[PDB]
């Protein structure tokens, strides 16, 4: 038995210093200790400028390796700093998924003349203009790179529109014209397709689209040795085109890869909805529940902590939600800015990684701090919370989730982990006790905070319950002293 544990290994507001690749292999091994067994890694390949946190795509073969875009190296390093660093992240026993940026492409080498029509922001299915040539950012021909590893070029008809028309200096959406041009589907239906977002927007209904991804996707996986991918923004990107994708590269590989998805909505039924049009072939971020620890947090204690898990996929679909607290979208200054506020923050950490559903994350952020903002680490209360998960977060579960304040839920242990075993409270208002079953057992046994918050113990009672307590706006979770 065992707990994944994955981390986002990196946040918005690092430096532009080419050392993210040197710090993967430095930190591995730590990780691997504290009970980590996947990284996933921002886009390695070249972005629009060298600072470019990876969204902004200009070149997907080119993974710190040519002189593109004013720089040899990525923001995070070199090609050969990237190997190593799967590499290390393998040696200490940690899977590594890899960030794919599918939605579009940025940074174009020059601009073509194309038909275009604007539509409606707010409606992308309602033209609001005529047809008129725009001058768009299409042409892709890698000057650096040459044809090494790929000799295809990206043209205006590879793509289903831009926001932008350099010859006028206008910023509208153009949905561009042409024998089956049309935005794709299925995808989100918020501004009634949300399949334009930014850049230039892949068409993924061209078949020669497909196909050069699908061949991007096998020399990826063969070039780099990664385990599974994390896939960005698939709100707006045909429903249909993964599952294709996925199971071209997975038996075309040779590899299981894992995969995780960004479907980013607070409503359950469009996350649902994504996981049924797909098949079940890949997971999916528990946004809903990010939305709880945030609203939870700037509600004052009014919050009902009953409701915390209601209509999140770590509730409704646990074996396919990956759970966080926050990313780098939701951080001070970003676009999905919704962070959760500090005193909340090991409330929920412990909700997701002492809990048996979902595959838990910590954030690069989280851990290490964000200087930027002057956010102070908060490692030294995640790294408790880790070894609860590293150590104590197994067996038979018992839910608590029965005050509008204090929630708690156990964890029995498993023979096969001797000293297992755990009961944790946290609480968005002020503190006290609640009874829960550990398991008979424990009888006798004494259990300690393992977050250090409180200095008390509890004894076990000879029916298998302690009378577990918490501090006001805390988190305790006890476990087994030896
Ligand atoms: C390092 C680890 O890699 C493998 O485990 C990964 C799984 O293959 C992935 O599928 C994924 O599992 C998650 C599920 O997809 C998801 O539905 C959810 O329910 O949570 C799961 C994770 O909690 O991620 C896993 C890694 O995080 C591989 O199967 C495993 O063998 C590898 N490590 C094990 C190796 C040994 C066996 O002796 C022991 O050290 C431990 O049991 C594991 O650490
Ligand atoms: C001039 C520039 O225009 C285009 O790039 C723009 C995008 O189309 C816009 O959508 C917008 O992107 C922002 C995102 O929407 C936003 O969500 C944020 O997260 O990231 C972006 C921040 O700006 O703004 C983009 C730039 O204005 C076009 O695609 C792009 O390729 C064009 N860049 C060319 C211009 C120069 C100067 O000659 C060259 O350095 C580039 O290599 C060219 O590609
Ligand atoms: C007009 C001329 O352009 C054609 O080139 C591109 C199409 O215009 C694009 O729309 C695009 O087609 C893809 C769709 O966007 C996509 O939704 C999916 O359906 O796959 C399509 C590609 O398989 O990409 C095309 C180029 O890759 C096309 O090269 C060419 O056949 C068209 N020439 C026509 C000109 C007239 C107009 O009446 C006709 O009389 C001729 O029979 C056509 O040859
Ligand atoms: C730039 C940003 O645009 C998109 O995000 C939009 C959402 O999809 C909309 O639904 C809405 O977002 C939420 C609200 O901000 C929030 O208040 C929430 O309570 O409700 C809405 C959703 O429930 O507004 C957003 C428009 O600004 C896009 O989906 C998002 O990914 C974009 N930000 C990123 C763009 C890339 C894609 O390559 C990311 O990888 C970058 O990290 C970000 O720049
Ligand atoms: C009433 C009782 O609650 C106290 O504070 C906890 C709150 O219940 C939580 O909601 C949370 O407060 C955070 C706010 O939600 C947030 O808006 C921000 O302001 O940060 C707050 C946390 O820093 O966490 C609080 C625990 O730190 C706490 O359990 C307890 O001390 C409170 N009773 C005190 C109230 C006053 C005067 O009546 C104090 O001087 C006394 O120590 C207690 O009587
Ligand atoms: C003598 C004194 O010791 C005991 O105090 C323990 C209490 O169980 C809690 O205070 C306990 O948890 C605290 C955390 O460790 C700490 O980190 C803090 O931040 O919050 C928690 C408090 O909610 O730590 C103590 C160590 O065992 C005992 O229970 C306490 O009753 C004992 N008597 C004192 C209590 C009062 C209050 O009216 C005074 O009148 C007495 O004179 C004290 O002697
Ligand atoms: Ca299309
Ligand atoms: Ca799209
Ligand atoms: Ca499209
Ligand atoms: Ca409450």
């Amino acid at each position: 038995p065992f707990n994944g544990t994955m981390m986002q290994y990196f946040e918005w507001y690092l430096p532009d210093d080419g050392t993210l690749w040197t710090k993967v292999a430095n930190e591995a091994n730590n990780l691997s200790s504290l009970g980590i067994t996947a990284l996933w890694l921002p886009p390695a390949y070249k972005g629009t400028s060298r600072s470019d946190v990876g969204y902004g795509v200009y070149d997907l073969y080119d993974l710190g390796e040519f002189n593109q875009k004013g720089t040899v190296r990525t923001k995070y390093g070199t090609k050969a700093q990237y190997l190593q660093a799967i590499q290390a992240a393998h040696a200490a026993g940690m899977q590594v998924y890899a960030d794919v940026v599918f939605d579009h492409k940025g940074g174009a080498d020059g601009t073509e003349w194309v038909d275009a029509v604007e539509v409606n922001p707010s409606d992308r299915n309602q033209e609001i203009s005529g047809t008129y040539q725009i001058q768009a950012w299409t042409k892709f021909d890698f000057p650096g790179r040459g044809n090494t590893y790929s000799s295809f070029k990206w043209r205006w008809y590879h793509f289903d529109g831009v926001d932008w028309d350099e010859s006028r200096k206008l910023s509208r959406i153009y949905k561009f014209r042409g024998i089956g041009k049309a935005w794709d589907w299925e995808v989100d239906t918020e501004n009634g397709n949300y399949d334009y977002l930014m850049y230039a927007d892949l068409d993924m209904d061209h078949p020669e689209v497909v196909t050069e991804l699908k061949n991007w996707g096998k020399w990826y996986v063969n070039t780099t040795n990664i385990d599974g991918f994390r896939l960005d923004a698939v709100k707006h990107i045909k429903f249909s085109f993964f599952p294709d994708w996925l199971s071209y590269v997975r038996s075309q590989t040779g590899k299981p890869l894992f995969t995780v998805g960004e479907y980013w909505s607070y409503d359950i039924n469009k996350l649902h909805n994504y996981i049924t049009k797909t098949n079940g072939t890949m997971s999916l971020f528990d946004a809903p529940l990010h939305n709880k620890f945030y609203t939870a947090s700037k509600s004052g204690g009014a919050f009902d902590m009953r409701t915390l898990m209601t209509n999140t996929l770590m509730k409704d679909q646990p074996t396919l939600a990956v759970t966080f607290v926050d990313n780098h979208d939701t951080e001070p200054g970003q676009a999905l800015q919704s962070w959760v506020d500090p005193w909340f923050k090991p409330l929920a950490y412990a909700f997701i990684l002492t809990r048996q559903e979902g595959y838990p994350g910590v954030f690069y952020g989280d851990y290490y701090g964000i200087p930027q903002y002057n956010i102070p680490s908060l490692k030294s209360k995640i790294d408790p919370l880790l070894i609860a998960r590293r150590d104590y977060a197994y067996g038979t579960q018992h839910d608590y989730l029965d005050h509008s304040d204090i929630i708690g839920w156990t964890r029995e242990g498993v023979t096969e982990k001797p000293g297992s075993g755990l009961a944790a409270l946290i609480t968005d208002g002020p503190g006290g006790s609640k009874w829960m079953y550990v398991g008979k057992q424990h009888a006798g046994k004494v259990f300690y905070d393992l977050t250090g918050n409180r200095s008390d113990t509890v004894t076990i009672t000879s029916d298998g319950w302690g009378e577990f307590k918490v501090n006001g706006g805390s988190v305790s979770v006890w476990v087994p002293r030896k």
